[PDB]
């Protein structure tokens, strides 16, 4: 698939399941367009939210509700949420894997961009 | 509020990195709060702001993009941000440490009883 | 059973043809070969997947990150990337070890399933 | 010349009293102890500052991340965290190894300055 948002829980060493993820495309006057949304789910090595629509050149935003994830575990995380804002400047068809490694006081996000 | 930024490709502190701040408004939108850039001098490798810190939902942006472009590298992220609630339970001393690479970054909060 | 992913944080892509050797501890400072090979790429497969199953015990994953960088004209800080851990201490599990490489930095994450 | 700073990504604070054992590659390709220490906190200086000074060569820094996590009732993935590297290969330089820790993940970054 064209887009894969993986969310990992670094305390537990498991995919953070049931996490809300909102994907947005930038528009005129900072207007953010809703591109795709959903929640993390797994089966074998698929531990995230995937979408089928490819990414045409532009600026996208990925919102991850990391606050809600930690509250369910009785924890008040530092970050109010996780946000990944990037440019899909390669207009040609590309595959984007976006990962977020979560900890109560820290998060990491990594992107792997491959061209089929 | 302190913000330390490290460059993982050069193994040194991210020099002259732009950093902006935003205090949340009653419309769930943002309003500017503070600014500055990562200034280097010995062991001081971050941006140390002076502005006192009201309780409230904040947003710290680090212009990673401009930083990498200047190094002839085309980065993935437009920027690196950290949205956190600041002093909702007495004064707290914050230090936001960021580790940067063209395709990934980590932001870690170090909170301390002032 | 075991999957080792190696990513280049500077290019945002799998680091391919990277040598990975896995060992099992047999005594203080004594490692038995478990499996080895190179990161192979093909569509969504960007790492090294081994067929061998772990038995309970301590294992070491050696990743030759130095050769990867030298092949680029870069003299990296780390001589290699080692990952030592205890496996199956609670039963048959699937391990996915990820190593993210930057010339002056590297991070390793582990995802253990079911 | 050699400093080791460790952050706890779970508690959002430096990792205090983390054991750190530095070795030096021996002529016969072995590991001879080089430094002794535990992350000490004072002011914001939480890491460990070793007095010993190096000469060109390969070194190994082992951070007992496991004892740290166990003390917090958490069974971590790694037996430890280590950083092997060739130092002063092009002239004496100052090194600071920053380690960011979580039970199932960790990173180590080298901040090398030109004296």
């Amino acid at each position: 698939c064209p887009l894969m948002v993986k969310v990992l829980d670094a305390v537990r060493g498991s995919p953070a399941i049931n996490v809300a993820v909102h994907v947005f495309r930038k528009a005129a006057d900072d207007t953010w367009e809703p591109f795709a949304s959903g929640k993390t789910s797994e089966s074998s090595d698929s531990h995230g939210l995937t979408t089928e629509e490819e990414f045409v050149e532009g600026i996208y935003k990925v919102e991850i509700d990391t606050k809600s994830y930690w509250k369910a575990l009785g924890i008040s995380p530092f970050h109010e949420h996780a946000e990944v804002v990037f440019t899909a400047n390669d207009s040609g068809p590309r595959r984007y894997t976006i990962a977020a490694l979560l900890s109560p006081y820290s998060y990491s996000t990594t992107a792997v961009v491959t061209n089929p």
